């Protein structure tokens, strides 16, 4: 069955404003594997590809049950994607399986979704 | 399996005006317990956890498959939450088991999806 | 289980502007029994209901694994509906089962989201 679904639209704008002020805001939200893939991208898709991550950690978080913070660290989660650029998340805290996620954007959001089967 | 999905995205500033038009539009969309929580907050914060509600009881429409009208009111869902402060959902008239739904906001809209199981 | 998950977030304002560019665009994505539904809808409806099924295919694409490209056509999903206006997709490349999706929109977006089970 199904453990638990989360959903997050996150503000592209607030993102960046928190890049701004914070040098390592990227390091804080981000694992090594995704700031490998972040670090080639331009100032913009930096943004983007932030502020998508930090949306289905988010959107993970709620379907974990506990939101983020004392139980559960963005560093806890990672998103992955296959050979067909599809994403997937693994949070080693849960379990090894794959856990369902979808990204979408727009021209001020970056949105997902999450699924974690039992 | 699962019986049917639902999503939902509302308009803080149409919810306003609901608000602002007719003196009782919270009783009409909120249940007893989901007032008793609405009744603690600021004209602001009344106006986002109404609007969240309303999207999760919409979405929940959409998964039950009918909408809501003849066959279902907002008065026949209700949101609750757990310890942790997640929320779900309990339709007496489908059964009394939990239905899964998340919720998440931005600075013009309140969203929500929900996944009822077989 | 669940095959795969998409979310769709779609911007009215660029679907109005390729139909308006392209005059074919609404041909190119919705199938004959989906555009039968189109045709008798005003201007502004049609821009909605295009930018809808729109939004379903490309969450379809991303539960499916794909996207849209050389493995995937917006020709080759259908949005249907029942007797109460639930829709339902079928991609027969995939099976001939009723694949889960749910559509809202706002003022500036169609938004939609699939799960495809196992
Ligand atoms: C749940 C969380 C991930 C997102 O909260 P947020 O950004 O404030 O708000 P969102 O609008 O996206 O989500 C709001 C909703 O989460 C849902 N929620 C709260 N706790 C939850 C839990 N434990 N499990 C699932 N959903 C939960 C609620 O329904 C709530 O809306 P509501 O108050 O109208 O019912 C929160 O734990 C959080 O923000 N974590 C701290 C992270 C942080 O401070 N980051 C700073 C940047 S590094
Ligand atoms: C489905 C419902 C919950 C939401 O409809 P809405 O606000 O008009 O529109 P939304 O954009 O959020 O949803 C539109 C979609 O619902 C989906 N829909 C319609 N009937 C449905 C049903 N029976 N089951 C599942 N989905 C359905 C459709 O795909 C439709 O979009 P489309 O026409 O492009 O295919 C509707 O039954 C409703 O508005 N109920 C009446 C409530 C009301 O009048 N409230 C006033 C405030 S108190
Ligand atoms: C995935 C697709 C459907 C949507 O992509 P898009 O419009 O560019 O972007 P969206 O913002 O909606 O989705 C972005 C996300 O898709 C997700 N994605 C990419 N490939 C994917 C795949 N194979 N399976 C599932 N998800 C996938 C990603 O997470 C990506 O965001 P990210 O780069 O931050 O990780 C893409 O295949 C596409 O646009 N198809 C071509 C259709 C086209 O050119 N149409 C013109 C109009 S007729
Ligand atoms: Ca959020
Ligand atoms: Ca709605
Ligand atoms: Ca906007
Ligand atoms: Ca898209
Ligand atoms: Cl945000
Ligand atoms: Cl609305
Ligand atoms: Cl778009």
């Amino acid at each position: 069955g199904i453990y638990g679904i989360g959903l997050d639209i996150t503000e592209l704008k607030r993102i960046a404003s928190m890049a701004g002020r914070q040098k390592r805001f990227a390091e804080r939200i981000l694992t090594r594997s995704e700031l490998d893939q972040y670090y080639e991208l331009s100032e913009k898709r930096k943004n983007e590809f932030l502020a998508g991550r930090f949306a289905a950690k988010e959107a993970f978080s709620k379907a974990f049950g506990t939101g983020i913070g004392r139980q559960l660290s963005f560093q806890d989660i990672e998103i992955r994607k296959d050979q067909n650029g599809k994403p997937y998340i693994i949070c080693t805290k849960l379990s090894p399986a794959a856990v369902h996620v979808s990204i979408t954007h727009t021209k001020e959001y970056a949105a997902a979704q999450v699924v974690i089967e039992r």
